[PDB]
């Protein structure tokens, strides 16, 4: 069984619970306002950079080294673009950095410097998921929040150097299967990808809160 293919039906089940969130339900409701939104976009910002440092680390790893695009892929960019949108010339030290976002940063530090081989569950499930259903959600911010059809607050979600994201999607798949794989890596890879998924929903439910020692618990568990 292919990589891509293992790690489609290893996050199925925690997808379907992630994109049930109450976060995402408010969002997908045009529910979620520029207060709310800022706060997930300046998270993220946090965490691509740390998973995008911890990519370039590791470039030359075979255990990664085939899937990297960071032009046609890397969001650093474009989220420091989106900060500057919605925080302003000054939004280094104006942005948050909640206690959900600070400890997904500290795992993927961890894959990154001491577990490189499993980055690719971290880069599977939120860039495949950006090139996908990530331009659904963009469809919904604009629409909520009436952003311009020309990129302005969601270069994040817009990628500039891809004709068709569903295509680059296929070719990052099909380089995922190139990626030495054993059962080990296998099972451990998809295991982490539903640590991923779980870090992402408690910082979405982190988030909807504030809206309204190595085996302690996260501060923002579930
Ligand atoms: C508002 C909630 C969400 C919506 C509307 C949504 C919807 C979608 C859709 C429509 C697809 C494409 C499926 C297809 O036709 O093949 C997709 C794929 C994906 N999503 Fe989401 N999603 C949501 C949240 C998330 C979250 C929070 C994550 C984790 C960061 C995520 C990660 C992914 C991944 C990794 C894929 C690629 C699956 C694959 O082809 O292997 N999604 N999503
Ligand atoms: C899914 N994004």
């Amino acid at each position: 069984q292919d990589l891509s293919e293992a790690l489609k039906e290893a996050t199925k089940e925690v997808h379907i619970r992630a994109e049930n969130s109450e976060f995402m339900r408010n969002f997908q409701k045009g529910q979620v306002s520029r207060e709310g939104f800022k706060l997930v976009m300046a998270s993220l910002y946090h965490i691509y950079t740390a998973l995008e440092e911890e990519i370039e680390r590791n470039k030359q790893n075979p255990v990664y080294a085939p899937l990297y695009f960071p032009e046609e892929l890397h969001r650093r960019a474009a989220l420091e673009q989106d900060m500057a949108f919605w925080y302003g010339p000054h939004w280094q030290e104006a942005i948050p950095y909640t206690p959900a976002t600070q400890h997904y940063v500290k795992r993927l530090h961890e894959v990154g410097g001491t577990h490189p081989e499993l980055l690719v569950a971290h880069a599977y499930t939120r860039y495949l998921g950006d090139l996908s259903g990530g331009q659904v959600l963009k469809k919904i911010a604009q629409k909520a929040m009436a952003l311009p059809s020309s990129g302005e607050g969601l270069a994040f979600f817009t990628f500039p150097s891809i004709d068709n994201p569903t295509k680059f999607k296929q070719l990052y798949r099909a380089r995922m299967n190139t990626l030495e794989m054993t059962p080990e890596v296998k099972h451990r890879v998809t295991e982490e990808a539903k640590t991923a998924f779980l870090l992402n929903i408690e910082l979405f439910e982190e988030l909807q809160a504030l809206l309204t020692e190595f085996l302690r618990q996260r501060p923002a568990s579930l």
